[PDB]
């Protein structure tokens, strides 16, 4: 289904804000307590009880270790031990990280120890450059995916941490570079804060330096946080005094232009991640078929149809990507280029035709994989092919189905054109919650006319426009 | 009872480096004072006398021994003397000896020349690899379950122990891989200060150059000093003068990190020992038990009973010992199985199949005296067996039981299991100072609990886990 | 086959080390050369030509480095741009550094910046603790199954990493504590050192002051060295010369007692390691079988077969893994007792009753393939099982043969037994060459003398033994 209006428009623009590779990623400590990790009070809960403190009574656990540095005349073994103990550990990626490392974001900014973004970033062959030292800054790594800019140290260097009060007072002179990246960082691109709290000394430092700076001509910056619940014993009003004080906070976040989007659930995020990808994803189309026939319509009329699609989805701003299929490759070039011209961009239009050959019929599988990995949605034309004299059903537009199918790509089988599109569509459609899962009724609706064989061009067209559309957003 | 809140973070965070085994015991001369050796002053008594001193009058031993050998012309043979006469001598070991051999540490560095240590290690059947020279730390002897660095020199070497001021002047030459290695594990290894009284020249400057090379990130060390107490006639003001000397001393003993633990009695060290061992002892648990009929539960009802008792043991890291007894051994794999796939490591599950046939009845006793030796805590449930016919009582849960309560292991009969488990319950109900002396009020409700047959699966499970709880810390 | 008789001394003694967990290992830059990465030569290639030099007349690249940084006022850019660039690839792990992993080892030192060594320990599931800052051997990981010392530096900080002269003369002062603790492990632990050529300065003084600390009684190194081959063009003499000085260089390495062992060729390396694997991985035996006939023998008398055949491997220094099959788990119990008691170890008898029931029935093929993949040899004895009142042939013996089998295990089907294991013995037997590869005479005399069921007890357990024997080593 959607959600609110106000997590759509945010979805929409921050979409449109990743797909410009002007996008940044702010992971505070929330986005790993998912994962398995005890929070950062019960680390620091034997800590608290040692000095005479408790964590449960504590606000400030910044000013709990540093008394419990005071205590040891200023050293910090135990914590060391305790983060590299608790942060180091071998732990299940989350969702969220897995779809982070998908998405095509190129500055990761982390106020977390642990190394998940690291391995979420690594687990999707994605080249990950991991800065948290000052010296790092000066060299770049080669052919990079994406930046982490670990902003208060790492797990495997507990002694550079930022945990004490002391760390946060030396950090504007030890960590300046950190901080002038993240200004800059702050203003040249947008950034979506994910489970951050905004209690965090250094960033109230950098957002405050940066709203001194531009005043009210900051950058728009995005942030998730979820909306207070009732805890299971409370009274109705020191709720809704909690409630009162988080709309202040978030009102407040809106000072620095941090657009807030409340939250209902913790999982709500995975959603909204999910969507952010899938209006990426799908940006892609992939346009199968093979034609030797064209069914009811003339060769000429279907050349005709399969040109103004082609037409029509590079005018929406779609990505065709065609494996030059015998019957509808020429066509859908022909629509491209007609569309483009009135050079082409590696991005709109991605040629991948089949080497002919008994050594190439080896790779095809590979190949054909390779393809439809590239694509989010497939469109399926037609499906014949001309083989011992005779009209036979081509079952590379099935392989490709299939394959499409098993890389949970939308599948949108054109059933006026017949042959083995006609079969698609009515497998398709004999188990629609299978390939199309919670449908709504003007889904349906266009699914059902994708097989109106008394359609003309025009609307075939406007039918598989309006498809491909309600799948993309 | 209980002790200190500070001392119950002590037993808890050395128990957690202990079975890891990344702590040392570091003991000075004082943990051998209590074993019946005269103190270094009284055997220096003679010696000042002779040059005309007198050790009451004398704060510094080292300089007296080292005038005593320039009176001689730097010969050292009534010192020698006197160290091997006195360090020599047959005495009986105390239990701070025993339990520390029985602990698995496997580091132990020493300054006292008795051998007390050494045969502490070799009563426990464990092969100890003593160390008091430069050539010696070359090689390792093979399998050794603990190494002793004595590095102040053995009794049977008079001529190498470290008693005089020239002594410790040129230990940091001749003996500086002895250095090396202690500078080595102060920050590879936990330590526990033993009766010690951090005056020695050679631990000062190694402290010392450790702190230098890691400043605040050095590790956490442990220390056990008494608290100061009044001499029989002394004024109020110079004991509490002395008490604040001691704070200040405390306190500059964490510049280096070592936190030292305030103990108002030398018998303490002995129950702050005992402690930890128990908290390691108990950590492994015993499940006895074999079942052809289960009581007022059904077959299922009491499988799924063990199965989840023994899934709820294992995910509180606990060691399940288990002799694979006919009605329970199968189940106790089962939970065992599902809690840890959820391989095997051969410290979380430890099975013992008993041998069919007379030959191996004959070595039953022995198989059954090793497994229980292995395990701190033991867990009885049910004990009917199937003979001639008929539902009799299993008397190997009884022989398991005696040997147990032989072995000091707390026993836990669940009499809701029925048969010889209520029996045994019911024996440890009578007397039930003998089985668990010094008990609370929350612990016989437990107990009084393990009896309540209306309890359900999940009741008396938490009822038995609470009390195994309880029993380890 | 096997190698010349030093290299075979070489294995024993190393094995003998390994098992006991005193070895090391020490890798050069010359171990990671064989995976792709370009030679630190090749890398300073551009630096030598921008400086007016070049690599090739060069034979310090220490000096090399140095010069180009004293051109560019003492800035390193350049050279930490390089080494990021280039050790910090994508490449996939060589097949010693999985042996490598694979070992029984807790210690590696490192002169390579690069992370093979990590990722090779990583994906083996080892919890490795890589150590190349002072700061970080204050802190020890959790549970670590090894510990890197990368005394180099780590390719994500090339800032850090020694390249040029200044770096080797002030590392004696920064790095001072790596100096100290691998001084340690030269004299407690044994080295293979893999890869190295023995003309780093660091290594030179660390062994020049190790030797001056212990003259003759220093610990015993191996090492592994290329004899030098004849260059494609070049004289006789020169070649000669060649040879001669790397034997005086070899003989020079024994000055510290550092044993070299001079290999023929590269892949020589990969063919110890798998060496030293097979003499630790086949130490562990995994007794499978079941009866309740016992062919040709009487019930007494194959029990008595199964005890002294259990008891002769334990005496061997075998480690037995028994599934507690029915009727031969516990003969194999009583064998391992009566050779023990003449406490049980964890490593010496492995105990895996199989839970009887359909739950366990269920966890029973991952059971077994955790039990089988704790061995390395395989030896199965009847297989038969009670089933419809009538002696079946018992398929769990054929189903652990095909899990040692697709583990690479060595499968020794005791014939004479009969049942399924004759069976096995025929399929063993009709294709030799693919269960036992590059068998010898003596071993086909074994295998066909496993079948002699006119054998006696006392002939076939030698027959057995012989065989694990020449199969271990
Ligand atoms: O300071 P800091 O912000 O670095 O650390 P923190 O622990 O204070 O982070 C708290 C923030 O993270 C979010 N969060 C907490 N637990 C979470 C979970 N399980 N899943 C997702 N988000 C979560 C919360 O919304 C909150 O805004
Ligand atoms: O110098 P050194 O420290 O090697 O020798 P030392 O004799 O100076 O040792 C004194 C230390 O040992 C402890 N100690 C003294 N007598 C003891 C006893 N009977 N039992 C337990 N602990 C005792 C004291 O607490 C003190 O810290
Ligand atoms: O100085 P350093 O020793 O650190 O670096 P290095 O490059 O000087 O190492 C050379 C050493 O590594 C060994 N080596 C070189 N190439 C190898 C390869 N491809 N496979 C296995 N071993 C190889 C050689 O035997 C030589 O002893
Ligand atoms: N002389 C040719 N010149 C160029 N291209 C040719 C020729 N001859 C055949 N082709 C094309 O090769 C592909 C593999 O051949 P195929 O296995 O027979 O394909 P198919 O079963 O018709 O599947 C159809 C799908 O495959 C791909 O185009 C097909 C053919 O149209 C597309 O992705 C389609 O959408
Ligand atoms: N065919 C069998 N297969 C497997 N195992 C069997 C069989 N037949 C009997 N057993 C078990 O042998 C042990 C010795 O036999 P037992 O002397 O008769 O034992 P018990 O008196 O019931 O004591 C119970 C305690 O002993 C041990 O399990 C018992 C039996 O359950 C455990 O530690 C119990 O906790
Ligand atoms: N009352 C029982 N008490 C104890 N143990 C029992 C009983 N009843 C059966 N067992 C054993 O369980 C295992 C699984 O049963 P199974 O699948 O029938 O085994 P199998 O086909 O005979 O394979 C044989 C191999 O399996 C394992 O022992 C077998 C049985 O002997 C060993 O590793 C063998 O080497």
């Amino acid at each position: 289904m959607k959600m609110n209006p106000i997590v759509e428009l945010f979805i929409k623009d921050f979409t449109k804000e990743v797909m410009e590779e002007n996008a940044a990623i702010f992971a505070g400590a929330g986005l790993s307590m998912s994962v398995g990790y005890v929070s950062w009070a019960k680390l620091l809960e034997p800590i608290a009880q040692e000095i005479g403190l408790d964590v449960n009574k504590e606000n400030d656990l910044v000013s709990l270790a540093q008394y419990y540095c005071n205590e040891n005349q200023g050293n910090r073994g135990r914590i060391n031990q305790i983060i590299l103990d608790e942060f180091s550990r071998k732990v299940d990626l989350t969702e969220n990280h897995k779809i982070l490392a998908r998405l095509p974001i190129h500055t990761y900014w982390t106020t977390a120890y642990d190394r998940l973004i690291e391995k979420a970033l690594e687990e999707e062959n994605k080249i990950a450059d991991v800065k948290y030292t000052v010296k790092q800054l000066a060299t770049t790594k080669v052919k990079r995916d994406a930046v982490v800019y670990k902003m208060h140290g790492d797990v495997e260097h507990p002694s550079e941490a930022v945990l004490i009060k002391d760390d946060y007072e030396k950090y504007s002179i030890k960590m300046d570079p950190y901080i002038k990246a993240l200004s800059g960082d702050l203003v040249s691109k947008t950034f979506l804060f994910v489970g951050f709290s905004f209690t965090d000394p250094n960033l109230d430092y950098i957002l405050s330096r940066v709203r001194s700076a531009y005043e009210r001509d900051q950058r728009r910056h995005y942030c998730l946080i979820k909306k207070e619940e009732r805890r299971p014993d409370e009274l109705e009003a020191d709720f809704e005094y909690r409630v009162r004080k988080q709309e202040l906070f978030i009102s407040d976040l809106s000072r620095f232009n941090i657009k807030t989007i409340v939250l209902n659930n913790y999982n709500e995020i995975t959603e909204i991640l999910q969507r952010i990808e899938n209006n990426i994803k799908t940006k892609t189309v992939f346009l199968s078929g093979s034609a030797v026939e064209y069914n009811h319509w003339e060769t000429e009329h279907a050349e005709q149809f399969i040109h103004q699609l082609s037409k029509e989805l590079i005018r929406k701003d779609f990505n065709i990507v065609s494996g030059f299929g015998l019957g509808v490759g020429s066509f859908v070039i022909n629509g491209v280029l007609e569309e483009l011209y009135m050079t082409i961009d590696d991005d709109r239009l991605i040629l991948r035709p089949f080497p002919q050959g008994k050594k190439g019929e080896e790779q095809w599988d590979k190949y054909r994989r390779d393809m439809i990995t590239r694509t989010g949605v497939s469109i399926f034309l037609y499906g014949n092919k001309i083989d011992k004299g005779q009209v036979v059903k081509a079952k590379g537009v099935q392989s490709e189905f299939n394959i499409s199918f098993e890389q949970n790509n939308y599948v949108v089988p054109v059933g006026a054109t017949g042959y083995i599109a006609k079969d698609l569509w009515n497998k398709v459609n004999e188990e629609f919650e299978t390939y199309y899962p919670g449908a709504d009724a003007r889904m349906k609706k266009l699914f059902g006319e994708l097989n109106n064989e008394a359609l003309s061009i025009e609307e075939l067209i406007n039918t598989i426009i309006e498809f491909v559309e309600i799948l993309s957003n």
